[PDB]
């Protein structure tokens, strides 16, 4: 089989990318290893930047997220006995961001592409990516014990951090810059109402909590835990109980507690790789960097890294201009390199870290009440937080 | 013999204290272990702002400053091949800093305190400390071979990192707070025309230079070293040279070099006690915290301790109100760990640290693209810089 764009990944990233280039005429395969019922399964993201609302309805999928979306102007940090609202909407000149589940986006791209009779292939096994540099790189895969093969002009690896897109660039070709943190996130689907109609992100001294919602009758919470921990070691009732612990009082009180729908630890990482690119191949989300998800980026720069390989790929085929996808690399890692910068600056003054002497102590809680006490401190996390301009 | 205040230290806080004193007719004596000549050939700061300009003014010793100092508007930042400039000023509301030397105000305040006939011991050997808990402390001290006694219902320890009066305060009182950095400042000190209007901080791979200004024919530079490096190893021409390899190519040509005045390493370190007060003893200054140079942040910071201290005297001398003094402590903390965030930032992003991964390495390097091209980012770093308003 040939394509122009053989995309590997059907998560948001390479859904989103499909979608995208369907539009535009640019045929395109996806290959996925997983079925659609384990990639719906993932609960991860909970908020959009307004770049990722206006790409969703670029593609012409923001039906359900206009009328299911919720749009916050502000958002809520507790420290120390004393909780501050940051108004996102006034800090950062009329922006806000929109809380609308991954696996919400997820379904509604699956639809769409369904309907539009794109190709899209599950349970691809042993995907192998071959002669990148040539002028006609190609992707093998299995498919119910048959080795298949499907040409293509390029590839776009949209297989998050254990895809096998990253591993087919010549390692000496690439340079890693990553952080690991001693701790996770211990998170918690539960089909209540949420206690805030804002986000609560909490720092206290057991640790960090932070409150979110997924709509009016489901919410999300997520309590720090050290690595070491195991998921059946924290039962509903010890969830709570813990998460209780961390929240001020008014707010710990107004809490309506419930059964788990979901309960997982995620560690938190940085990952960085440069370029971003070998010959045909583009990596795109996860792929090629991973955020801790303190600042809520990962998903929004995953929207980011797909507009500016789509919009370079149209110039390449509608405008006959492949030079410019030379310069993918350089466009994203600017952009990634500062939402780094900020989920590392959240993650830092949010959590308890492990062996911290008391100067670092003091500093940590000094560097919120300066931020959230000084309009200059209050409007760069505002700006950061709806997310920096696309380039 | 009885005075009112005693001062422990003649270095800049302790006189500013007594001049203040002085002129509100409440009378005080200052005790210095060492000579005249000794004080005024510490170097030391260049950078004043704006409070402690005007807290000069109050207290009648701006003459000279007047004259003779530079009102800096803006200030410089190099980082990988760039030269950003931060328009103080304009960023601020209208805020800027003075250059003018710390022996220079150290000259103004001796010179004033000398005229008022205030009294003033120097050479005051073995300084001790006694019955701060009591209503009538006293202080003991031996001057050409005779032990001293004086009375006074008050004690400004204005002594320094090293001195008496924080170590006269029962450890188990005190909590501190303290950072050590791997490496110090080389000072050079030439009587040469400084290579810009502005001061430039310069983050360069070899390490941290920053070229500042006494007058329009002294100049004052720096370059980071390790905290094993000695003066004697330091040749003019090896500073010269060293100082010329961390500018940029435009500066650098434009230097003119000249044989050095005074060179020294001052090493650098983060350091707060809590509380700042015993019973009738007051630290204030250098006696109280320590802030890295990075910030221009301590003559500043002993200057608004000095007002504080002296606001509060008046009001229990004058007003009979001795109650206030309690709160000494609590407000003046609220601004020295402000000040320390900001130095510790400074510092963090400015030096080169020893065994930094490339993660960190490409985090510092962000912090200084992201802080210096936006308008938030460069607001929170020109508010901290003019000084934040004294309380
Ligand atoms: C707890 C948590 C909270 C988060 N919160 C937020 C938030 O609020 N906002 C935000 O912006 N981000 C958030 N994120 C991040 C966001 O979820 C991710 O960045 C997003 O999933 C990345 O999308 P992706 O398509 O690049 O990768 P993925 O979602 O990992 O999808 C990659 C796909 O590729 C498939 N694949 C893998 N290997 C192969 C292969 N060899 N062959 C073929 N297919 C393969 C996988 O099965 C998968 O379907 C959060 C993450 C977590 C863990
Ligand atoms: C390289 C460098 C650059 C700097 N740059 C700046 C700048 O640009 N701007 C800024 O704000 N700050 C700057 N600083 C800091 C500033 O110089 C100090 O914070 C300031 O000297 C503190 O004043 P002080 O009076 O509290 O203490 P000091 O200046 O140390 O004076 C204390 C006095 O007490 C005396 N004393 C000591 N022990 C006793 C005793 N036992 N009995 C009696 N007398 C005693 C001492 O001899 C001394 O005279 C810089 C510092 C350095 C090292």
């Amino acid at each position: 089989m040939k394509t122009q764009v053989a995309i590997i990944g059907a998560g948001p990233s390479g859904l989103l990318l499909g979608q995208l280039l369907h539009k535009a005429g640019i045929d395109n395969v996806i290959l996925e290893r997983q079925t659609p019922d384990y990639v719906l399964g993932r609960i991860r993201a909970g908020v959009l930047e307004q770049g990722m609302v206006d790409l969703l309805r670029e593609a012409g999928v923001d039906r359900r997220m206009a009328r299911d979306g919720l749009v916050h102007e502000g958002v809520e940090i507790a420290f120390a006995g004393q909780r501050r609202r940051i108004d996102l909407k006034r800090l950062s000149g009329g922006k806000t961001v929109t809380v609308y589940g991954q696996t919400e986006v997820t379904r509604d791209l699956m639809e769409a592409r369904e309907a539009s009779g794109a190709t899209t292939v599950y349970q691809a096994a042993e995907v192998r990516l071959h002669d990148l540099q040539g002028e006609r790189p190609y992707v093998t895969f299995e498919r119910d014990g048959e080795r298949l093969r499907l040409d293509c002009d390029y590839i776009a690896g949209c297989d998050g951090f254990h895809g096998i897109s990253r591993q087919s660039i010549p390692a000496e070709r690439l340079k890693v810059f990553e952080r690991v943190y001693p701790f996770g996130w211990l998170g918690l689907l539960a089909d209540t109402p949420p206690v805030s109609h804002e986000l609560i992100y909490a720092n206290h001294p057991r640790g960090f909590a932070l409150c979110s919602q997924r709509s009016a009758t489901r919410s999300r919470y997520y309590v720090q835990v050290p690595l070491t921990e195991k998921v059946e070691d924290w039962s509903d009732e010890r969830f709570w109980t813990e998460l209780k612990a961390r929240l001020p009082a008014e707010v710990a009180e107004k809490l309506v507690t419930g059964p788990s729908l979901e309960k997982s630890i995620a560690p938190l990482t940085s990952f960085v790789v440069e370029p971003m690119q070998h010959g045909r191949l583009f990596l795109a989300g996860d792929a090629a960097h991973i955020v801790p998800p303190t600042g809520a980026k990962g998903l929004n720069l995953a929207a980011s890294d797909v507009s500016t390989l789509y919009r370079l790929l149209l110039k390449a085929y509608r405008e006959g201009r492949g030079e410019l996808l030379e310069r993918y690399s350089a466009i994203c890692l600017r952009r990634i390199w500062k939402a780094e910068r900020f989920s590392w600056w959240m993650t830092s003054v949010l959590h308890r870290f492990p062996d911290t002497d008391a100067f670092s102590q003091r500093i940590q809680q000094t560097e919120l009440e300066y931020y959230l006490g000084s309009e200059a401190g209050l409007a760069t996390i505002a700006e950061n937080y709806v997310g920096l301009p696309y380039e």
